[PDB]
């Protein structure tokens, strides 16, 4: 079975995937984030952060306030289910989390927390 997805965040402030449906049989799910292009993390950093649909705005806003040195995320934010590092061009990072953290009927959102990125960067996630 497929329990992984490869996602790219580029210099155009776009994710190449904006919808992920996780199979219920998967024990763990993996997101492999990469950054093709030429721009560094201080100006075009991208992360893949997962929260419930209701918690998205709060994670993004409190993330902007945390700054670059904290990867634009409130440290150990309880609303964050899974997160990758903030990556620049030529860098990559993967995050694997337990599918038991996802509930039937609940809606999740994945997004980048770099200031302003979430306007285009993102997508929906839920159990298949
Ligand atoms: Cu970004």
């Amino acid at each position: 079975a497929q329990c992984s997805v490869d996602i790219q965040g580029n210099d155009q402030m776009q994710f190449n995937t904006n919808a992920i449906t996780v199979d219920k049989s998967c024990k763990q799910f993996t997101v492999n984030l990469s950054h093709p292009g030429n721009l560094p993390k201080n100006v075009m950093g991208h992360n893949w952060v997962l929260s419930t649909a209701a918690d998205m705005q709060g994670v993004v806003t409190d993330g902007m306030a945390s700054g670059l040195d904290k990867d634009y995320l409130k440290p150990d934010d309880s609303r964050v289910i899974a997160q990758t590092k903030l990556i620049g061009s030529g860098e990559k990072d993967s995050v694997t989390f337990d599918v038991s953290k996802l509930k039937e009927g609940e809606q999740y959102m994945f997004f980048c927390t770099f200031p302003g990125h979430s306007a285009l960067m993102k997508g929906t996630l839920h159990l298949k």
